[PDB]
């Protein structure tokens, strides 16, 4: 609950910056896989690199109870309900020959079970495969390659990646007959015919406000066993901006969503959708005040090697989701945002803006 309130609130921040500097495009995101990485890159720094980030995540990795908390959370997650709907990997890469300080490999070790990986970046085609085979085979090959990576060359010390692939079995299956092409209204006016899932049920179902008062409505899909639920939600007009909504969001209103509803009976029409996107964390890290990490002579990262200068040269996530099939109307035909929430703990697992299916 503490941590994954904690990795929730900072991933959401992360996910505004991104969403604010792509507008009327398709994002998705997992707060949760940004934190959970950059809490691993938190012990690895020193100084005003260490202080900029623990400022920014509102905690700090090595105080107690905190690793603990997050191993506990990433066992909750892993749990024998995932059907195979949910695949996470985090992964430090650092140059091979680096001197490395003593004492940092076992700590990393105790507070994460696992290691920062070691290649050699001056084989640089090689170093290219390794990152990518090592993405494919901690997401079930669900995500096989990352384009970010064509910037890594014999110059590269310091790579952070973060991969996720998300398809769940929905609680109540949308009927297959059900599905067929509507009109969907862009942001610019335009229309386009998509493919279209309909059901009818008592949905978990609410209305909230924007600070200027525009009505919005949330709807919750859950997943089988409801450990995990998605959240839907748009502006009731059509003139009201889907930004009016991202602009206000933080783990605390999601929360409070959830709290509001009431199971009411519903015919509710949403897109299919299949996304993908893969995101340079740099600017939107920056935007949070990170921004020595990624300078050559102002990065702090003493505690990983006190021998040579490192930064992060390339901080990358990627990100698959798929949304498929398995009285008053509610029809999702304009531009929608979606909650992708672990219940038991609150955790933000994916967030995303559909802006064309």
């Amino acid at each position: 609950s503490y941590v994954a309130h904690l990795a929730s609130d900072f991933g959401v921040r992360v996910f505004q910056q991104v969403a604010q500097a792509s507008k009327d495009r398709n994002v998705v995101f997992s707060p949760y896989g940004v934190a959970s990485v950059l809490a691993m890159l938190q012990l690895t720094t020193g100084g005003e690199t260490q202080q900029q980030i623990q400022a920014a995540m509102g905690f700090k990795i090595d105080d107690k109870g905190m690793a603990p908390a997050l191993r506990h959370l990433y066992k909750e997650l892993m749990g024998p309900w995932n059907k195979d709907e949910i695949s996470t990997t985090d992964a430090i890469f650092v140059q091979r020959d680096l001197k490395l300080v003593q004492g940092f490999m076992p700590h990393f070790f105790r507070l994460f079970r696992s290691t920062v990986k070691q290649v050699d970046f001056s084989e640089v085609e090689r170093a290219r495969f390794i990152i990518n085979d090592w993405v494919k085979t901690h997401t079930k090959g669900m995500i096989s390659h990352l384009l970010g990576t064509g910037a890594v060359d014999q110059l590269t010390r310091l790579v952070l990646v973060n991969a996720l692939y998300f398809n769940g079995q929905w609680k109540t299956p949308f009927p297959d007959s059900s599905t067929h092409r509507r009109l969907f209204h862009k942001s610019d006016g335009s229309t386009v015919s998509v493919p279209m899932m309909a059901q009818t049920n008592k949905f978990n179902y609410t209305e909230f406000t924007t600070p200027d008062g525009h009505y919005y409505d949330i709807l919750e899909l859950p997943y089988h066993g409801d450990t995990l639920s998605m959240f839907i939600a748009a502006p009731y007009e059509k003139e009201v901006p889907l930004s009016a909504l991202t602009n206000i969001l933080s783990a605390q209103l999601i929360s409070h969503w959830k709290g509001n509803m009431t199971r009411l009976p519903r015919l509710l029409v949403l897109p299919k959708f299949s996304l993908e996107t893969e995101v340079d964390l740099r600017k939107p890290l920056e935007n949070l005040g990170m921004t020595d990490m990624f300078r050559q002579f102002q990065a702090d990262f003493t505690s990983l090697s006190d021998q040579e200068p490192l930064h992060v040269a390339l901080a990358l996530q990627k990100v698959k989701i798929e949304v498929n099939e398995s009285p008053e109307e509610i029809i999702i035909d304009r531009p929608f945002l979606f909650v992708v929430r672990h219940n038991p703990t609150g955790t933000v697992l994916f967030m995303g803006q559909v802006m064309e299916p």
